C-alpha cells in the first residue's frame, strides 16, 4: 500500500473514528501505535471505550496484516502518553504519522465539563504533538501530524453548558496548535493540518444522553467514520506531500451553509 | 480505475495544470472533454497554448486509453464554450466532473489587464459552471465542480499593476462562486470546491517576462502540476464524497506562513 | 468635528447608504465630493436614484454646513468618474477619505445581470480606488479607503440567477481589492478596509420583489436569512456610523480588515 | 458622555491596556469595576502588576470623575472573581460592559507555561464571561462583552516554547468563546466580539524575554515578516482602548460575532 513501512500513532484508537483510522491506515500498509484511555471520565454522560474495544481494534488491524502496539494511556498525562509512545517505538523503531483523535464531549457536569474538555481536547492534543516531535525531527524523513478538530473549531456551534462552550474553545485551540506547528515544523518537511467533521456516526453521539438532549448542506444525515479516515489517509500519503497549514472541513457543506 | 465510466470537462487543457488534470483523471479511468483557447490574448506577456499543444494532450490521454473530445473554445464566450461542451456530450453521453482551470496573468497592459483577467478568470469560470449545470442536474447522479483559484484568492498578494490587482479580485471572486454554487447544488449531490495553489511550474510563470520581472513554508521552490492534479483527483473520487464548500490550499504552507 | 478640514469622495451618494455617509461625515466636519449615476440600468428590477435625489443630498449636506461638489457619474466609466472627482478636487483642493459605495443588485435579466453586477460592483470599485490613489499619494498625509462589500462577500448567500451569483462574486472580489490595496498602500499610511452589511433599509431591498425572493430563499432552506440579534434590518446610519469611526483618528491603525456590520448574521 | 450611566467590568485593569480601557471608558462617562491579580506568576518571567498600580488606576478614574470599585482577584479562581464583581455590583447597581483583558505571556518555564497560559488566557476569559452573564440577562437591557485575543488568535505566531504554543492555543480558544457566546446571547441584545492587537506598548511586549523572543522569531523567517504593514513599530494601549470604546457605544449597536484586528495591517500582510 501507499503507507507500507510507515508507522502511525493514533490516540482514541479503541473505537469510533480512531478505530477507523487504525483500520484504514493499516489497510494502506502502515503499522500502528494505538492508545486509548479505556476508562470513564465522570463529566462525560455517555460511556467511553472499554479495554475490550481496544483489543477489538488490535484484532482488526492484525487481521489486515499490520503490526500494532496498543497501550492504555491518558492524553492528559504527558508521562503516561510518552511511555506508551516509547513502547511503540521500542517495538516498531520509527514514527511517521500522528493522528490526535482522542476527545470527549462532557455535558451536565457544571464547570467540571469545562475543565475536562480543555484537558482532553486541547491539552491532550498538545501532549500528543509534543511526545512525537523529537522522534520525527531526529529521523529526518518528514512526516504528517493530523489534528482532529470539529465544525466547532471554526464556528460558534454549541449550547450554554460549560462542557459545550469548552468544546468550542478547545476545538478552536486545536486550530491554533495546527497553525503554529505547521510553521515550526515546515523546515523539517513535517506537514501539520486539522480536520473538521460535522457529525459522525460514533458513540460520542449515538447514546441515550444525546437522544434525550436532542443540518449539513448535502442531504446527508451524519457522516461515516470512514469518511474522516479516508480524508486523513489521503493527507498523509505522497499524493498530499505539500499540503500543510490547512483546516479541512469534512462536513457535507456544514461550514459553508 | 475509480473514475471508470465518468466524464470530466476541463478548461485550459492544452498544457500546464489543465493537461495534468486530463492525464491524471484519464489514468483513473475518466473520459475527457478538453477545451483551450489555443490563441493569444494581447495583454498577456507570455505565450498562451497552441493548437499543437491541445493535440498533444489528446495523444497523451488516448495513449493512456481513455476517450477524449478536444475543441478550441474561449471561456469568455458562453456560446463558444457551450458548443464545445456539447460536442463532447454528443460523443460521450454524460458529464460528471468539471475543472474550471483556464486562466491568465496579464501584466504591463494597463486596464486591458484588469478587463481581460476579470473576463477570463472570473466570468470564464462562471460560464464554465453555467454550461455544465443542466447536464449534471438532469442526470440526477451528482458530480463534482472544481474551481481553480490561487493564494491570491484568499490573500492580498500582488503588485499595483491592474492585471495583478485584477488577478487578486478575480481569484477572490472564484471563491464566491464556489461558496454560492456549493449551496445551490448541494441538494443535487453536486460538490463544489476551490483549489488554491501558490506557485506551480507551468508556462504561466516559466517564461521570459517573469524571469525579467524577477516563498512557501516548506523548503519547496515551486509545486509540480501533478501536485494540483493529485488533489483534484482525490476530491472528485468517492473518498471525498461529502467534501463540499471548501477552499483547499495546495501550497506548501504559503497561506499559513 | 473630528473630520474638519478633510474631504470625503462618496460614490452612490444620491440616496440610501451613500447619502447616509455624506450626511454623517459632513456632521463630523468633512467636505464632500458626491457622485451618482442618477439613471437606470435595465437589468436592475427596482429604480436607481434620480437627479433630484442627488440634489436633495446636496441640500442636506449644505444645511449641515459643509461644502459639497456633486456630479452625475458612472463608476463603470473611469473617465466619467475621474472627471467628477477632478471637479471636486478643483473646488476643495484635497482628498482624505474614499467610500466606494455605489452598487446594484440585478435580477431576472439573464446574463446581462452578471455583466452589469461585475461592472458596477467590482470594476466600479476598482475605478473608485484607482482615480483617488494619485491624490492621496501625492499629498503624503495618509488617508482612508473604505470599500462596501456585503455578507455575500464572505458567504455564499444568493439565488440561482446570474445577477445574484454575480453579486456574490463581485462582493468577494471587493474583499480581494481591499486586501491587496491595504498592502500596497500601507507604507503611505493609507488605510483600506471593507464593510460587510447584512440587510440595510434602502430601496435596494425595500421592494416587493426582494421580499418575494427572500420568501423563496427562506422556503428553499432547511430563520436562515435572519440576523442573530432580533433586528429585522439595519439602518443606513448603522453603516455610516461604522465608517465614521474607521476614518477617524480613533481607528488610525486599522487596515486590512473585513468588518461585518450585521447583527451577527455572518457568525450565526 | 456616550456611556453615562453605564458600568464596565475590566479584568487586568491595574496597568497597560486594562488601565487604558478604564481611563477611556471613564472619559466617556462609564463607572468602572476594575480587577487585577496584583501578584506574580512563577512561569511569567516579567513582573505582573502591583497593588499600587491598581490604586493608581483608581486615582486616574476618580480624577476623570467616574466612580470605581477596585478589587484584587485572580481570573483563574471563579469564586474569587465572582466575589470581586459582586463587590462592584453591590456599590454600582448594574453592569453593561465586560472587557476580558487580563492575560499573561509565560516563557522559558517548560510545561508550566502551557498550563498557566491556558488557565489565565482561556479559562480566565471563560470565567470573566460566566460571572457577568446572569446580571446582564436579568437586567434585560443588552450589553457588550469584549474579549481580548491577539494576532496569535487567528495566525500561528508562536515559537516552540510551551508558553508560546499555549499563547497561540489560548488566544484561538478566545475566538471560539466569542463566536459561541455571540450566538448564545444575541437574543438578549448582548454583543460579543474579540479584539486582535499585534504589538502594544506595555510590559508584556517590552521586557527582555519578549524582546529576545521577537528577535528569535524574526531570525527564523526568511521573509520583515514580524512587522506591521503600516510603518508603525508598536501600537499604543490607547489604540486598543479607542476601538473598544467605539464597539461598546450605540454607534456599534448591531456589531456582534466579529474578530476585529487592531494591528496596523499585521494579519493581512
Ligand atoms: N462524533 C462526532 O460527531 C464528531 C464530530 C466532529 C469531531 N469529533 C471528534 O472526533 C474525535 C473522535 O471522537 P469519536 O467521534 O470517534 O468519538 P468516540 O467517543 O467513539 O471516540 C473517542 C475516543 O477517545 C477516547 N478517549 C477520550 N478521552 C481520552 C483520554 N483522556 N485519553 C485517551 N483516550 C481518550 C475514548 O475512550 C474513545 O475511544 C474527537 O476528537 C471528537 O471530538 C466528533
Ligand atoms: N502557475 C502558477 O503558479 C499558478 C498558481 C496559482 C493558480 N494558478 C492558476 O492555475 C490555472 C492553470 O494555469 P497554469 O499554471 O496551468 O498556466 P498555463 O498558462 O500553462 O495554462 C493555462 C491555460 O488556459 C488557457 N487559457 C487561457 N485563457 C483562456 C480562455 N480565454 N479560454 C480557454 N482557455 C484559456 C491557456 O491557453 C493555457 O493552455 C489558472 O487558473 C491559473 O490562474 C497558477
Ligand atoms: N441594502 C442592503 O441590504 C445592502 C446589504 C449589504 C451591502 N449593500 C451594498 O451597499 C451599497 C449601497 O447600496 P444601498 O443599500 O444604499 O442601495 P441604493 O440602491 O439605495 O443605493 C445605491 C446607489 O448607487 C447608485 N449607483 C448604482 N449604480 C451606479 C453606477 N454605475 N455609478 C454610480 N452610482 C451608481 C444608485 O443610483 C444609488 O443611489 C451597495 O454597494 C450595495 O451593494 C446593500
Ligand atoms: N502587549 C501586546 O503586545 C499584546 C498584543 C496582543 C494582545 N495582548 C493581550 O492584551 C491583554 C492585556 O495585556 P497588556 O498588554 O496590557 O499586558 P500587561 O501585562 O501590562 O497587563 C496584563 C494585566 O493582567 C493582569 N493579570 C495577569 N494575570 C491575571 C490573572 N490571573 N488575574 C487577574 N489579572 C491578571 C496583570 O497583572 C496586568 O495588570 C492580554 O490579554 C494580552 O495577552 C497584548
Amino acid at each position: 500500500g501507499p503507507l507500507t513501512g510507515k508507522v502511525a500513532f493514533i490516540t482514541g484508537a479503541a473505537r469510533g473514528q480512531g478505530r477507523a483510522h487504525a483500520v484504514r491506515l493499516a489497510a494502506d500498509g502502515a503499522d500502528i501505535i494505538a492508545v486509548d484511555l479505556c476508562d470513564q471520565i465522570a463529566s462525560v454522560p455517555y460511556p467511553l471505550a472499554t479495554p475490550e474495544e481496544l483489543a477489538a481494534t488490535v484484532k482488526l488491524v492484525e487481521d489486515i496484516g499490520s503490526r500494532i502496539v496498543a497501550r492504555q494511556a491518558d492524553v492528559r498525562d504527558r508521562e503516561s502518553l510518552s511511555a506508551a509512545l516509547q513502547a511503540g517505538l521500542d517495538e516498531l523503531g520509527r514514527l511517521d504519522i500522528v493522528v490526535a483523535n482522542a476527545g470527549i464531549a462532557p455535558m451536565s457536569a457544571g464547570d467540571d465539563g469545562w475543565h475536562d474538555v480543555i484537558d482532553v481536547n486541547l491539552t491532550g492534543v498538545y501532549h500528543t504533538i509534543k511526545v512525537a516531535i523529537p522522534t520525527l525531527v531526529k529521523q529526518g524523513t518528514g512526516g504528517s501530524i493530523v489534528l482532529i478538530s470539529s465544525s466547532a473549531g471554526l464556528a460558534g456551534v454549541g449550547s450554554a453548558d460549560p462542557g459545550s462552550v469548552g468544546y468550542v474553545a478547545a476545538k478552536h485551540g486545536v486550530v491554533g496548535l495546527m497553525r503554529v506547528y505547521a510553521n515550526l515544523l515546515a523546515g523539517q518537511m513535517i506537514r501539520v493540518n486539522s480536520i473538521h467533521p460535522s457529525g459522525v456516526e460514533t458513540p460520542m453521539i449515538n447514546n441515550e444522553f444525546t437522544r434525550e438532549w436532542l443540518g449539513n448542506a448535502m442531504p446527508v444525515e451524519v457522516l461515516a467514520p470512514e469518511d474522516v479516515a479516508n480524508a486523513v489517509a489521503w493527507l498523509v500519503s505522497d499524493q498530499a506531500r505539500y499540503i500543510t497549514g490547512v483546516t479541512l472541513p469534512v462536513d457535507a457543506g456544514f461550514l459553508n451553509k
